[PDB]
């Protein structure tokens, strides 16, 4: 499949640049009957530095020379119930202060990051910082309060986000979080997409 | 504002097409001293069907000749806080089924509609399936249980979502949802992106 | 139509957003009425800017409000025949510096405009200079030598032969003349 | 490099997705320290199926994984002369149909494909015809007089003189040669 749609992609931007097994067999340095066998599904077993070497001499990528992500959709839905959540823990020094709680996720939108935070620090000063997402935010405060900082991670603006508040956060941009000072803990949902 | 960026965006367009304000002014049937106040910013009163010529003669759309929605955020964010949430209710015979709360929005991501959704209705039949939307949704069941359902408006899938079920939606893929038989009302986010 | 479009347009946007005729007419010191006149085709005279704070309470862009440029193809082509086509001059003390020929355009895709152009300057300090475009754009030597320079009035030069083909990625800022004292040179340039 | 361009994108994603090192390593039934390795720089010999399977667990495709295709220009530029340009014969029975020059190309834009068409046949029934691709097209006839064929084998036609041009949108199937006894003719053609 992966090697399937390697097969049809390498044809069409062989053909598109009007080069035949020859030209292209020799400009990578292989042979003919070689290129012949990779449009023939034969491509399977080709190494990441073999692609890259490929696609070069065809002036593209390797992502327009393999199939998209695919499609995991039920008639263009997908449902994903509580006890199968995958869960992943912030810890510091062997104590929880995060727990992801992964929601559903798609390949027909692979941007798509659904996550349930439960932050368990309420010291404002535990906030680290993360650089930025490469892509935009919505936050949205389940319960407590949050205390959210984004910016400079030297000096940042403040937000104090009751429960029911929701935010938007421009990609790139640095945020940071913890619960209100000593409420305990907080819950948030926030999808990156 | 709408009126400079109309006016930087016809200059461009004018110029990478190769017309003067003569040929343009022409083309359209105005007077040259007139398409150049148009670029002077003073394009302000023209009309959305004039606006409809000027684009056509140029080959294009409005859109291209009029500047992007904007920025509304402060240092790559916007928080909306619970206080300030439009409210809009879907009503039958003068009784609540729905009730829509309105999230933060923002123009630098137009496509980004966040909704807290109460449903009043725990009768599956009042179900109104409603086309689909022009892009993907997400949801995320809050309180309640919700039976989802989806695709053909007269034979479709059904689901019954418990609390904290997530569910990815494909855009025009159409659906509908009512709580669970029974249980009185439900609460589920909803985030079209 | 531009009309029908909007009307179109701005129902979805206000369904889309959970605005009733009412909620919308609000923001907009508007009526009710009114608005729901613009959903039924009615919108025809309301003006740049008002179209431009419609946009704004709905929180998008006219452009997501108006319908896309229109198509103009048959079967997806369209065809210009060299007499059907416009002649723009370039122009400095009426004397003709360069003259371009208009090649087939298209709604489907706007950003495409392609080019032949007659470069009737062989003198390279003549070269202009602009500032590079928010296209890419594609070069290819017809006729003569051409005389390119690229980057910033500061800058690289090259003196393409016929036949010599380049490409100028986007906002790179380029200017060029036919090569010293060849009289004149043809080029065909093709934006998208 | 697409060693440590996977590295870097490979981490990303698993970041993105809230995966440690042994969430991944445990769908994908290998180890921990490997997947580190990857994110290491050693993911070269990792095959095109084994990408694949990565891909899918990390729910997006390998292009998604893979860096960009690179940077050839020089200062947003990339020239091509006459004489640098690869030649390709569209040939049935040793007998010379087409023969493409193929023009100045670039991964900063690989659907572009810029094209020198010389056309030796001049029997219109000779015209083969394809299926159209996922790319516009842009014609122009150099020389000679072109004889267009469009639609579907079944089709619209079209007798091109000198100096005309043509949009041929994605997807539409088209093919061409000289018209009728005149020998050869020749067209440029940019697939963008
Ligand atoms: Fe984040
Ligand atoms: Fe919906
Ligand atoms: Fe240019
Ligand atoms: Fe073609």
């Amino acid at each position: 499949t992966a090697s399937t749609g390697f097969a049809e992609l390498l044809k069409d931007r062989r053909e598109q640049v009007k080069m035949d097994h020859a030209a292209l067999a020799s400009l990578l340095g292989e042979t003919p009957e070689t290129v012949a066998a990779w449009e023939n599904g034969e491509g399977g077993e080709l190494t990441l530095t073999q692609l890259g070497r490929i696609a070069h001499v065809l002036g593209t990528s390797i992502g327009a020379l393999t199939p998209p992500a695919g499609n995991d959709l039920d008639d263009g839905v997908i449902i994903q119930m509580p006890d199968e959540r995958p869960i992943l823990k912030g810890v510091r020094d062997n104590v929880d202060y995060y727990v992801y709680n992964c929601l559903v996720r798609t390949k027909r939108a692979p941007s798509l990051v659904p996550l349930v935070v439960d932050v368990l620090t309420d010291n404002p000063d535990d906030a680290k910082f993360n650089s930025g997402h490469a892509g935009n935010e919505f936050l949205f405060v389940l319960e407590g309060e949050i205390h959210m900082k984004w910016g400079d991670k030297e000096n940042p603006k403040e937000a104090l986000l009751p429960t029911g508040a929701s935010m938007f956060v421009e990609e790139h941009v640095p945020h940071a979080f913890t619960a209100a000072k000593g409420t305990g803990s907080a819950k948030l949902i926030a999808v990156n997409f």
